[PDB]
């Protein structure tokens, strides 16, 4: 039916506003919502991928232990949302180790994602059963959909949204706040300005600007990746070829099967000999030997010819905007993610205001006792119970059953004389709040601020420096 | 294993990995067969401690299994869920288990090969039985041990408030050696248990005859007949034996030969199968036709229809022969006793049951007389406070800082740190006429209590009639009729 189509594409692509599919938000969320944060220790994998199929994903999917596996890979993820511990893979064929052998958490990013969770910046919805409630989006304090990019398949629409630079973007969208009269083609043009291409976590060179400049504008584009070979004297004492880099997503194994396989085809000769010298120390590093009577120049062509060492990245930016999958230009995943971004900060000084109000009520209730403490104190003292002291204080005081009730509720520590002005003095401070709350309601050029100086320090403070380089030979 | 003569390095690696092999699997065994004190293999431990630890009690609406199996696996068993949901399935299916520990909801399977659904669409929740079996674990009743990551506590065994083991049974197979145990009545074993409380200093072959007196042997969940008394006692006394399982058919005709029951453990489906693949390879002939008219409030119903020539019972005699409408059950009572494999005899189950009872009851006296204390300790602080209510209130007030108050308090009314943080601590609506009288009552009844027991560590008699006075009671409200036939 027609509804058919609107679950599987919400499997299947990324919501505009934080980027997610709904099993990564689920696992996010379920880390979350257990406490397993980056200044706590690694959490054992499989209570993570237990806390999110009891609650929000009931089946003994792999695709789940698969997502959080995924967001730990600094080679897939541009700024990683799991900390992972243990044998989580590699850029190769090498599989992840069991969920009981891994252990994980959350960074510091994904901390920014969820940020605020709990204040009703977000719309949630009844879970599986019935018994909890789960986000539909998360509050996401930085531009996750574009940052990390996105990839997967619907009725033969598949996204492919390409990672771009956190400290870039952040810039695009600091001009979207400051511009937010301006029209889409006069912000199609800012932004483009600022983000300056995707940048990938395996770095390598983008070759050209059609591409990219395509899929910004069009929402659809072809794009040149360039792995980065060096040329080095070897031992023999000739010349060997070091491949230090290759292009996003492409899989180390298959491409130094692809060169010895290619070779033994005749296709690739002026090879001697392939060898792998990768580490940690020294990063991705496959040495090339080539014949003495060969040309370095001659082979490395040939090598970008054969070879996956340049590929082009089928950029299409195609996301959910409220439910219905749309290919948009690059202005308009900015100004969907700066609504959402001030949809979320309206939400949240609502829900802040109101709890300060409920906050002041009890104070002002508790001020009052303690004005006409020797009476409470002996009206409480002579009442044979509670009820009749709750209605005793009703009366007194002239106050309601929750006012009533706090002060029941106070402990005896708390009639200490430094004790009773600290409640003076909050009430003080809660109306302040108060004030200022209602100051950004009513102001929207202070909301505006707020995201603007948030996402400042989260760039400040996660940003970092480009790696794929752009040329435009 | 092998044996010596050789001199060479190749051995000393042999001898060491036959060592390695032993410790090994003797470690396996501990987890393949039963516990004798709880009768449970630690997956099923694991799964009905998850469910308690989650709050899926029998008086809360059922939660879906998928809630059950994601506790376990994060928390204890972090392998799959398959292994956990199977359990979890088993436990609720009261064609297989006399006592159900799990109360399920949607489809749990049948007696046939109809499969259960998914752990999303069926839910799933304690049986009041099952809550005995963890009655009381937050109280030091038993021995806990970290998890697999550490995390957390697990139990090695559960208090069991009613013999499990015995009543649900068990069938297992560690190294070669197999359990199987079969089910037994709630109200026969509790007898056999209460005859053992009273006649504590008997002796091993009085006890067996005592025992063997009172459970007059298994009664399976499928009900049915036992033919014969020679394996059940036989079983009883040397651990092992042979008993004959009969199914129950009612023949009838027109208008114009019906099983009712079948033995214990045989599918339905497969019975059914075996008469039609037999019948018309000949080997069955004198049968017109097969039916299955069973149904929800009908029960098992499988209509078999004879020739004409033969209206003979003769065809019940070869369905005996041929089919499994009569097995029998190779009884082998090996359980686990102290880490160690062991075949044991009945009365052997009931002492070792008996035991564990009898040690969850002293640490539960033991736990409960120490938090007693504490909570005395305190009370008698918050009674002295109320003895000087004007006093400590105007002290607290006229104290800059809580600590000063602290201070005060402890010279003011001869307390310690802890007393006079509680008097602190107090609420205002504590202090109401009823409240201030509910105080000094309080201290009365704790008092009372810590007497009482003490009491009970100083009397084995005492105890001995505790876990009397507590299973007669879970007797009196679970126990059932008997549902399998003798001879
Ligand atoms: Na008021
Ligand atoms: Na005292």
């Amino acid at each position: 039916i027609d509804y058919a189509m609107s679950v599987i594409v919400g499997r299947a692509l990324p919501e505009v506003r934080d980027g997610l599919k709904p099993v990564h938000r689920r696992v996010l969320y379920a880390m979350f919502d257990s406490g397993f944060r980056p200044d706590r220790s690694h959490a054992k994998s499989a209570r993570s991928v237990a806390e999110t199929m009891g609650n929000y994903h009931p089946h003994g999917d792999a695709s789940i232990y698969d997502s959080l596996v995924r967001m730990a890979q600094p080679w897939s993820l541009r700024y990683p949302l799991v900390d992972g511990q243990g044998n989580f893979g590699s850029p190769g064929n090498d599989p992840p180790a069991a969920m009981r052998y891994t252990e994980a958490r959350l960074t510091p990013l994904a901390m920014e994602m969820l940020r605020e969770i709990d204040e009703e910046t977000v719309d949630f919805i009844p879970n599986y059963d019935g018994r909890v409630q789960e986000p539909t989006v998360l509050p996401s304090r930085f531009p996750n959909l574009l940052a990390n990019g996105s990839g997967g398949i619907a009725v033969g629409m598949a996204t492919n949204i390409p990672p771009h630079n956190l400290r870039e973007l952040a810039d695009a969208v600091f001009w979207a706040l400051e511009n937010h009269d301006a029209d889409e083609e006069e912000t199609l043009a800012a932004v483009m300005g600022r983000v300056k291409g995707p940048d990938f976590p395996t770095a390598g060179l983008i070759v050209g600007s059609q591409g990219t400049a395509d899929a910004y504008k069009t929402g659809r584009g072809s794009i040149r990746m360039r792995g980065v070979v060096e040329v080095e004297e070897d031992s023999r004492g000739r010349t060997s070829l070091v491949i230090t880099e290759l292009p996003y997503q492409v899989n180390h194994d298959n491409f130094i099967t692809s060169i010895a396989e290619q070779v033994r085809d005749g296709k690739l000769a002026g090879i001697s000999n392939i060898e792998d010298q990768s580490s940690d120390r020294v990063g991705l590093r496959i040495v090339i030997e080539i014949k003495r009577d060969a040309v370095a120049k001659v082979v490395i062509n040939n090598l970008y010819k054969h070879t996956q060492l340049q590929t082009s990245f089928g950029a299409n930016m195609l996301a959910i905007v409220d439910g219905v999958p749309r290919t948009l230009r690059l202005d308009q995943l900015i100004r969907y993610y700066v609504d959402h971004q001030l949809d979320v900060i309206v939400r949240r000084t609502t829900y802040r205001l109101r709890k300060a109000n409920e906050r002041a009520h009890i104070l002002r209730g508790l001020v009052k006792a303690l004005d006409a403490l020797d009476e409470v104190i002996a009206l409480i003292r002579a009442s044979e119970t509670v009820d009749i002291a709750r209605a005793g204080l009703i009366e007194l005081l002239d106050i309601d059953e929750i006012q009533a009730q706090a002060i029941l509720d106070m402990q005896l520590r708390r009639l200490a004389a430094l004790e009773r002005q600290r409640i003076i003095d909050d009430l003080a401070k809660i109306e302040a709040e108060i004030a200022d709350l209602e100051d950004i309601l009513a102001k929207p050029e202070r909301q505006r601020g707020i995201v603007r100086d948030e996402l400042a320090e989260i760039v400040d403070r996660h940003g970092d420096d480009r790696r794929t380089r752009i040329i435009a030979a």
